């Protein structure tokens, strides 16, 4: 019982782009660009579409960096999140009704205003490591249990 999602990080040598979400699931946190994969769509095509819809950016090369499963206790559907990175983009980030984008230096990542699991896996993403993760949540703030391991193949 799982639903496919994508999550894209625009990660350059000295900075990362994040979006402050205005509405819906994750509102009030800095997020990467992501959402549900559609019928007849590849996971990578879904990742490229979500980045354009949410940030206004066009991506060249996407790289697979991780897979994370999220459980919310009492909710039947697991989230199966496929995580990607890119450095090569075109366009300038667009502020919309849904998202306020900002660049962060890599020593100023706003973890206090991000999903709490990011403190565990974001440091692997920054050192170009690949990973498999599982996080069990109670509500949106409390991690009950987790596993996280580095892999050669996502
Ligand atoms: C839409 C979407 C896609 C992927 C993940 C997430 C959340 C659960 C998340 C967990 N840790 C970072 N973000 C959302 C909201």
């Amino acid at each position: 019982a799982s639903r496919l999602y994508t999550l894209v990080l625009v990660l350059q040598p000295q900075r990362v782009l994040l979006g402050m979400k205005k509405r819906g699931f994750g509102a009030g946190r800095w997020n990467g660009f992501g959402g549900k994969v559609q019928e007849g769509e590849t996971i990578e095509d879904g990742a490229r579409r979500e980045l354009q819809e949410e940030s206004g950016l066009t991506v060249d090369a996407l790289h697979k960096v991780g897979q994370i499963v999220f459980e919310f206790v009492g909710e039947p559907e697991l989230m199966d999140v496929h995580v990607f990175c890119t450095d090569s983009i075109q366009g300038t980030p667009v502020e919309s009704d849904e998202m306020r984008p900002c660049w962060f230096q890599l020593d100023q990542i706003p973890f206090k205003d991000m999903w709490p699991d990011d403190s565990y896996w974001f440091p692997l993403l920054l050192q170009k490591k690949k990973f498999h993760g599982y996080f069990k949540f109670q509500g949106q703030d409390t991690i009950l249990d987790y596993t996280l391991r580095e892999v050669d193949t996502v």
